[PDB]
């Protein structure tokens, strides 16, 4: 193991991403990308410049689980390869902001039952599973949440560490 993981998470910022469906998380995992609404895009871009790592922790709504976590490798950009997201009913692709590149750190799931002892000070100390899309997770809570995930032995954090700057 957990030492490189702890190194990547040191002084990181953490954001809860609430996905409407599994398809979008599958796309994010396959293509290494995420796109969010402008209100959250602006926050993530600010955070990316502010901290050595910005971690997105994903949860599919109504799944009762987190599906993994990833580190931003870029601010958002426009004009790249299109992504055929399955958007919420009533939302068009033009309503999204730009695309963030992300490097997955863990593609394994974690059930909410395992995080019940973790509360988020930045959301009224409610259990960390509770939060709107884009809710920031305070450092200690976010670190402990990430350390609860099963180790993902398919991941080598060597290349992620070299991106930290
Ligand atoms: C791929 N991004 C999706 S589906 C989304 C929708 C609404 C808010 N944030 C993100």
């Amino acid at each position: 193991g957990t030492s490189k993981l702890k190194y990547v998470l040191q002084d990181a910022r953490f954001f809860l991403i609430k996905s409407n469906n599994h398809e979008n998380v599958s796309l994010a995992k396959a293509k290494g990308v995420w796109s969010t609404l402008p209100v959250n895009e602006k926050k993530l871009n600010l955070a990316f410049r502010s901290a050595r790592s910005v971690i997105l922790i994903f949860s599919v709504r109504e799944s009762g689980k987190f599906q993994g976590f990833a580190r931003l490798s870029s601010e958002s950009h426009h004009g790249g390869s299109p992504i055929h997201w399955v958007l919420p009913a009533g939302m068009s692709a033009k309503m999204l902001g730009g695309v963030f590149k992300i490097d997955w750190i863990c593609r394994r799931e974690l059930p909410f039952t395992k995080s019940a002892h973790l509360t988020n000070p930045w959301n009224e100390h409610k259990p960390v599973k509770i939060g709107r899309d884009g809710q920031e997770i305070e450092l200690e809570c976010g670190t402990q949440l990430c350390l609860l995930f099963p180790p993902d032995e398919s991941i080598d954090l060597y290349q992620v560490i070299h991106k930290m700057r």
